[PDB]
């Protein structure tokens, strides 16, 4: 990961994505008290995010793959949360990730975008009520 400017989308810029993932999980360590999953497992997600970029998940187009990455990442968080939400309160635990995510944005772009957080939260809550797991 490198310090790149004009980092509007952290998912289109591989260097920014690396920093986003590492910063997010760094927040997650404090967050970890909300689940048995632990910040430890999230390190794998960092590796996954980096590899997925080079592999080419979503689409070949950098802009499109970036947009797909943020959705996929939110889905990844849901998978983690739904498991843990089976042993606690959904809103409380969802809020914890929101706390980690918000700081991650502030650290990487300098702009706290609640919209993305709400989208992640809505996604988790939606799949929480609906209960659908895609293998």
């Amino acid at each position: 990961g490198s310090g790149n400017s004009a980092s509007q989308s952290p998912f289109s810029n591989p260097n920014t994505a690396e920093a986003f993932a590492r910063s997010f999980v760094s927040n997650i360590v404090s967050s970890g008290e909300f689940g048995a999953q632990g910040a430890e497992d999230f390190d794998d997600i960092i590796q996954s995010l980096i590899q997925a970029q080079s592999m080419g998940k979503g689409r070949h187009d950098t802009k499109a793959k970036a947009k797909a990455m943020q959705v996929a990442l939110a889905s990844s968080i849901a998978e983690l949360v739904i498991a843990e939400s089976s042993g606690g309160d959904v809103q409380r635990k969802t809020n914890v990730i929101s706390n980690a995510l918000r700081n991650a944005l502030m650290s990487t772009t300098g702009s706290p975008n609640e919209e993305f957080v709400h989208e992640v939260q809505d996604l988790i809550q939606m799949l929480s009520q609906e209960q659908i797991n895609e293998v």
